[PDB]
């Protein structure tokens, strides 16, 4: 397969089902190189079960986690990485409020190269466990010879693009990475980085970031077909924002406006929502528990009802992974009978404002609030019209493109309600016993 794109292992489900998944163990392993160095962009670590993960020969090389914690958080963080005199820690700036650093990136240098991986989990044991992720496995890039003057960039302009998101950080541990990206050849790359950084964009900059920038991919790398009108966008994400007080402030707007670019010229698509029903979550490998990471609050859900007629259920017997609920978040638009897909993307970005922007003055300027980062497959970066979908994931031409869950997807039933993790749930106990009670 060229795509490279990865579920982590799932503990519970028949082998056949993780015959080709990954997990962390298994990516950093030395069989995929021979560890120099590394940094870790994140959210959420467990210092001691990060530690862990990597083989024993390579626990003292040394590790960088970029985090976005402040206060306390940041004292408790710089408490669980003190024992280890190798991790260093890049506290990413975060001058616009609620803003968060979501990004799930790993950076490993080796003797024989470089490896990305952009993914969708926490550095905890939860996270890797039994719910869905995604991971895109970047190839083996190897070291431009010193004295050598190549760009070593792709198609895609992936090298670029990602020192570009680096660089806003203006952090000195991730210059000193800013380097090493500059000393590697990663032109082999067929995926096209989206990128969110915190900032207010106008001009040049505002295609740069967000749904902005996946609408520029989309303008001008993607071909528009007759009745694309037909066409839907569908969404799969594990949190909600605020989005306002009708679909016209924000999400068929902005949003859905940006989603549904194909070329360059100058709405009737349907949109499809995916996130886990109560119900989902009840019956989950995990039970209740796995709804502390659909963190959906009910003080934001009750100021837009309007929206969960949209949301459909988490459905994904095509990877044997109904019961391991979604925290991968993935975005795509497939043909009107779902056969074909005009792209896909696997982002760590949820459904919000502060993850894709929000237009500010008049139209005139981008506002994010959050780090995000994911790649984009793009059928022309492979010499293709359009992707077809492949039937069972885990199955056996290798062009087809391994969407993680079920098409099309499942609307709510009439008694299904949203996952909204600050209520309770006393009504039938999960699947350990146990009722919810936040
Ligand atoms: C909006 N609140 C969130 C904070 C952190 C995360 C994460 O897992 O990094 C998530 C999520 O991805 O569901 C949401």
């Amino acid at each position: 397969n060229p795509f490279q794109f990865y579920l982590t292992r799932v503990s519970g489900v028949k082998p056949k089902y993780n015959s080709g998944a990954l997990h962390i163990k298994d990516i950093l392993s030395p069989l995929f190189g021979t560890l120099v160095s590394s940094a870790q962009f994140n959210y959420c670590f467990d210092v001691d079960w990060l530690v862990k993960q990597y083989p024993p020969e390579f626990r003292k090389k040394p590790i960088l986690l970029v985090h976005g914690d402040k206060r306390e958080a940041k004292a408790h963080l710089h408490a669980q990485a003190k024992p280890y005199e190798n991790i260093s820690l890049c506290q990413a700036k975060l001058d616009i409020a609620f803003g968060t650093h979501h990004t799930k990136m790993m950076l490993l240098l080796y003797e024989e190269g470089l490896r990305v991986v952009i993914h969708t989990s926490n550095l905890i044991h939860a996270d890797w466990h039994q719910k869905t992720q995604g991971i895109w496995l970047s190839p083996l890039y190897p070291r431009i010879a010193d004295g050598t003057h190549k760009s070593g960039e792709s198609p895609t302009h992936f090298k670029a693009d990602l020192i570009s998101y680096l660089m806003a950080y203006n952090a000195p541990s991730l210059k000193e990475w800013i380097d090493v990206i500059h000393k590697h050849d990663l032109s082999e790359t067929n995926v096209y980085l989206i990128g969110s950084t915190p900032g207010r964009f106008q001009g040049s900059q505002k295609d740069n970031w967000g749904h902005f920038r996946l609408k520029k991919l989309l303008k001008d790398h993607a071909s528009s077909m007759p009745n694309a009108e037909s066409w839907p966008v569908v969404g799969q994400f594990s949190s909600v924002g605020s989005l306002g007080a009708d679909e016209s402030k924000w999400l068929c707007s902005e949003f859905k406006e940006s989603m549904l670019t194909l070329g360059k010229e100058s709405s009737s698509v349907p949109l499809y929502l995916i996130y886990p029903s109560v119900e989902n979550v009840r019956t989950s490998l995990e039970g209740y528990p796995a709804g502390g990471s659909l963190p959906y609050s009910i003080q934001t859900a009750e100021k837009q009802n309007w929206l969960h007629s949209y949301f459909h259920k988490w459905s994904a017997e095509t990877s044997g992974r109904s019961n391991a609920m979604p925290h991968i978040k993935t975005y795509m638009r497939p043909s009107p009978d779902f056969s074909k897909i005009a792209w896909f993307l696997v982002t760590s970005a949820n459904l919000s404002k502060a993850a894709w922007g929000a237009l500010e003055k008049n139209g005139t300027q981008l506002m994010i609030r959050s780090y995000e980062l994911g790649v984009l497959f793009l059928p022309s970066a492979f010499g293709l019209d359009s992707f077809k979908v492949k039937q069972k994931f885990f199955a056996g031409p290798m062009a087809t493109f391994p969407v993680p869950y079920d098409l099309p997807p499942e609307l709510y039933g009439s008694k299904d309600r949203p996952w909204i993790w600050n209520i309770p749930y006393v009504k039938a106990p999960d699947t350990h016993g146990n009722m919810w009670v936040p």
